[PDB]
């Protein structure tokens, strides 16, 4: 029961700052970095940087240097990110996640996100971007890296109302607690995620992430939809990217 | 310069018959079988049977006997299929295709199809997935195909583009048909197969079908549509999910 | 023997430019304008602008200035469109088309289109309906088109079939383009128009678009897909309906 | 408030008979014929015949002679149809409807149907058979008759959970109580129904019917679906042909 509780949605004017928070419980706060991520529907997931609470050190993705300031308060087990000189391009959902010590290791423990509304790197190509199939069938998602990342590709399942779930890391090792019908493959630049015996729960956003070097970089995302055959009885509901779910 | 020239579309009343034709040129007619397939548009493909012109032998998909009668006229190098007691469920596109008398592997030469409009058990089941997928030129996608019992390696893949005859991409799981670009590849054995297209080109966006050619009747997957992706918008939109009962 | 020969598909990174070309043959190049259109596949068509080669004049859809620059080279009878500061929303098919220097009515001669892939106010609004419809060869269907303000009679209709250039069916509401079969007819005036196809033939199943040519910028309906009907089954199946909030 | 209350669904073995009933209220029973119709999803609407309660006379469509027997009981204002020598082709929904005296006039007052499960005429081509459009837009349905029916074509809206609704009769005259955005046109063999300012209520089965001569004959039917744009919020539900709604 590692929980990251993020602060309420923010609606700010252009040019202002916002400081959003991340309250951690269920492990010793000072033992691991806190990572911060930005997500927009069009641009996907981006890594802003990490902050190490024990020591107060930070590492920033060059693209977010200056834009973001990461701090931590050891007494409250709370991490903060302040965004300054806000513009409409800063409108997104921002996530915090527990890292392992100060490693490149991807996080399996993400916060729920905070919506902010203003009013030589590894590039990864993810495909297909949208996919439809049936319960019981098997589908495959591809991710191609712009340079060799060895075997260090992770896969996430992002479902509405749940925090981001780590499926696979290091290319093919199945995360604890994930069903074996999830499997990953590849090394160097060409990777795949295969989901077999599809079930209705599997509708979600899927993302790959290289964890071979900083900055962390993500694929553009894949949306998976599941049939029901119109011969049977069922329901049709709606879900959206987290930015519109908030 | 191979033609399988098929007769024009038919618009007939229920209860009638039609005799559609398949005029072959560019190889020895009596040295090869003619296979016949039924498709309802965009949807599932089925194998009707084959006719061997030299001796007049026919083999039918059990489900199509009585419905179809296959004959050939050796003098004109034309093969025929007669459909009788037509009903609305007979409304479909019907294809002829050159058969090989040496392998189980299907041929790369199909007719353009004939449209028929009616108005006024231990077979291998093939499941294809995903049924639709969106990507961009330059990217890589992979299509899955599963057989209900082992077909060893004998799985073929086809690309259907409108206004062109069916294009054989792969047969026997991984062997590339002559003339097919190397960005296509297939793999699998027994029951689990995949077709992978890398560095997609604008022409690869199309319909795809797998087909086991390990035993008769030949059976096909339901089809996969590869469409050009639309960009994720920045405005409030919704997606769908479902659950039974 | 008219060609509008368009350059090959582009796969470019965001922020780059592309210069796509349109090589005309079969009529006097400098005696006619070149119009340019953007389409995202299957979806909405937009008019970018025109270029007159003899004097170099250009007229832009206000929404596309800065995005597009139209030029022509009279010596090679080639017209060009340069797109700059490319973004993913620029990913589309771009068409050139012969313009008339005498009427407002559009021409029947389009290029085949060029695909561009980017990765790694008082205008007349045109609403087309139904967006999809199913029928059978031999039957009759009619497509509606409504303009947000009066366009008098100046409405055109196009048939888009894959692998063929855009086909002009009707212009000015009811006038049949040369060579178009009489089972096509259009009617309407002001804001309410229809295209009616009787005795449908297998080739008429396609995408259709209306376009007002009464004022610039030229604007298009969203498109209508005419598909072959599937037969009503005798087994328990479900249909859908919806309601807001 | 003319009501036709039909008896409960029947499930019979092949070769048996069934007698289904039709209890009328809201007008004088003996003043008008009772029409009986058969509906299957594939074959559409068919006219079996009518029975005149005042006099006990019957008129049958030749195709149903022998198969159906129509009777009426004046004391109970109930009409009956007995189906004999049942086969699986007899499985359908059967409707009764109030006629006007003993005329060809189409009915605006239909019963809800009874589902039965076994375990030189004017032919009309209706097209399109399926149609999708948006609120506010306008659509057009065609019906072509095999011989001249003058102006005598009617249009019905069949919505799940409602009895069949008469929209237009005599080609173009709008039935009382129907909105003016419904309109019909044509004479001889070529007819159209036009629905403008489409609203979500308009999803239904639509059928044309010639009322120029007996036997009454119907078009094959058109299914109309209405968008909602996925940009807004809405619900998706299911409906079916009456045979599966029962
Ligand atoms: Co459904
Ligand atoms: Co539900
Ligand atoms: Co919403
Ligand atoms: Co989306
Ligand atoms: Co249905
Ligand atoms: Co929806
Ligand atoms: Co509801
Ligand atoms: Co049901």
């Amino acid at each position: 029961q590692v929980q990251l509780q993020q602060s309420d949605a923010e609606l700010v004017k252009p040019g202002a700052s916002v400081k959003i928070s991340c309250k951690v419980s269920g492990y010793t706060f000072t033992d691991h970095t806190i990572h911060w991520m930005k997500q927009r529907p069009e641009q996907g997931l981006e890594w802003i940087g990490y902050n190490y609470p024990r020591d107060g050190s930070t590492k920033y993705n060059e693209k977010f240097k200056g834009k973001a300031t990461l701090t931590a308060d050891k007494s409250s087990s709370t991490a903060y990110m302040q965004l300054n000189s806000l513009t409409s391009e800063d409108s997104a959902v921002y996530f915090c996640a527990k890292g392992f010590i100060t490693t490149v290791v991807p996080s399996a423990y993400w916060g729920q996100g905070t919506l902010v509304t203003v009013s030589s790197d590894v590039q990864i190509t993810q495909s297909p971007s949208y996919l439809a199939a049936s319960p019981g069938e098997t589908i495959t998602i591809n991710c191609r890296a712009s340079k060799s990342i060895s075997k260090y590709l992770a896969w996430y399942q992002e479902k509405p109302g749940k925090t981001n779930k780590l499926l696979i890391y290091s290319g093919s090792t199945l995360q604890s607690g994930i069903p074996s019908r999830f499997s990953g493959s590849g090394s160097g630049t060409d990777f795949t995620l295969t989901i077999s015996s599809l079930e209705p729960e599997d509708f979600a956003m899927y993302y790959c992430q290289q964890h071979n070097e900083y900055p962390w970089t993500f694929g553009g995302g894949t949306k998976l939809e599941i049939k029901l055959p119109e011969t049977g009885h069922h329901h049709h509901h709606h879900w959206s990217h987290p930015q519109f779910e908030k």
